[PDB]
């Protein structure tokens, strides 16, 4: 079976954000315009017995302290009247300013994330779904007391805190695809060992969030049991899919081989499409030059392994709507072994027009150093699988690359 969650409510939550509008929208309105509803199970957001149950949920990453801010900035964003001098100061020591400002839901909207991503991860523990995806998750950014990047709780570090809680021992490996580095969840489980993490992203100086590349310099890695556990590989800007894909494909697998997880996660930011207004990576949704996108579901898919794929980043929604479904449609295929076949022309449906001028499926657009870092996480890996006396096939891994 494979789950996708959504709701009347949780559709209407997800699209009250000043900076990612009526995205998610377009998103499930395409699927549903592509007639893949029908083939998945609707996996309804959590909701909690009392306002102290939510707040014990939240609060298993997040401090009390700055979820009682985020409320507060709710409210005072639900009246007219401008902050005061001190509550600006509040809102300052938690970084709710700048790029994560107050709106009228900001707590509603950020909540509803983590009410999603929770039930995806109860429906993998309960086997009611062999994948769940929630594109309306994947606030990768997100602190212990911190907003960043307009992410304000990140739903991602508690589906997964979820299920390594749920079990000779319970394994996650978490694969961030975003064009940028998943900082947040590195950070929280930094000193964890049975939470490896994996992003893959752009970095340069001046780029956000700065992190996940050399910090002569060097790499760090995760800390305490935890060391060796936080993977990372930058890449230069203009990267196109095959060489994308070439770069990742060799440490997926050996990850997969060494580690062997028994849950895995992967957020799927689409600010990596060639499209994208960030023009920094040069990725497509193309399906036959293999969408490096859907060259690694397919692959993490191909492992047999209960997984929650999760959105993100994704700037140009209309293009972010035809990743996404076809993200969505190759999960039915592999998960359920039945082909799926879709049209090269956007059907009609509501948001039909936002995909001109041209109303096609494809996006529009006309496609030494990676060595080193292969040679670098294979022995990180190594020293991984060496402290935490893990057993593995030094041969088999080595031929991957
Ligand atoms: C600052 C910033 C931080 C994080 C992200 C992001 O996608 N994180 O995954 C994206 C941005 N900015 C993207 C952007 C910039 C200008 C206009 C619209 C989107
Ligand atoms: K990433
Ligand atoms: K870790
Ligand atoms: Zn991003």
């Amino acid at each position: 079976s494979v789950g996708i969650v959504y709701g009347d409510q949780y559709r209407q939550l997800c699209c009250s954000s000043p900076k990612f509008g009526d995205r998610y929208a377009l998103v499930m309105d395409l699927i549903n315009a592509y007639k893949l509803i029908p083939e998945l199970s609707r996996v309804p957001p959590l909701q909690w017995d009392s306002p102290s149950r939510m707040y014990e949920a939240v609060t298993a990453f997040h401090s009390t302290e700055y979820v009682d801010a985020l409320k507060k900035l709710q409210m005072l964003h639900c009246e007219e009247k401008e902050l005061t001098a001190d509550d600006e100061l509040l809102m300052d020591s938690f970084s709710l300013n700048y790029d994560c400002p107050g709106f009228p839901s900001v707590f509603d909207y950020s909540l509803a994330a983590v009410q999603g991503s929770l039930a995806a991860a109860s429906a993998l523990i309960c086997r009611h779904c062999e994948v769940v995806i929630n594109w309306g998750g994947g606030w990768h950014h997100a602190k212990r007391s911190e907003a960043s990047g307009f992410c304000y709780l990140n739903d991602i570090v508690l589906a997964i805190h979820r299920l390594v809680s749920s079990t000779r021992q319970t394994r996650v490996l978490y694969v961030d695809l975003d064009l940028h580095h998943g900082d947040g969840v590195e950070e929280a489980f930094w000193y964890s060992p049975r939470v490896v993490t994996f992003s893959v992203h752009h970095a340069s100086p001046g780029f956000f969030p700065g992190t996940g590349t050399w910090n002569l310099p060097i790499f760090l890695n995760g800390a305490g049991r935890g060391r060796f556990s936080a993977f990372n590989l930058p890449l230069e800007e203009g990267i196109n899919d095959l060489d994308w894909s070439n770069a990742i494909g060799p440490i997926l697998d050996s990850l997969n081989i060494v580690i062997q997880p028994s849950y895995v996660v992967v957020q799927c930011g689409a600010d990596c499409l060639a499209t994208d207004p960030h023009r920094i990576f040069r990725l497509t949704n193309f399906y036959p030059s293999l969408s490096g996108y859907l060259y690694a579901i397919k692959k993490i898919l191909s492992w047999k392994v209960p997984t929650l794929i999760l959105g993100g980043g994704g700037y140009n929604f209309p293009d972010t709507a035809r990743l996404w479904t076809r993200v969505t449609a190759l999960t039915i295929e592999e998960v359920k072994g039945k082909k799926m076949t879709i049209s090269p022309e956007i059907p009609e449906h509501s948001y039909f027009s936002r995909y001109g001028p041209d109303f096609e499926l494809d996006i529009d657009y006309f496609p030494d150093s990676i060595q080193k870092h292969h040679r670098r996480i294979l022995e990180q890996l190594r020293n991984y699988a060496d402290l935490n006396k893990l057993i593995y096939d030094y041969d088999q891994v080595y031929q991957l690359y």
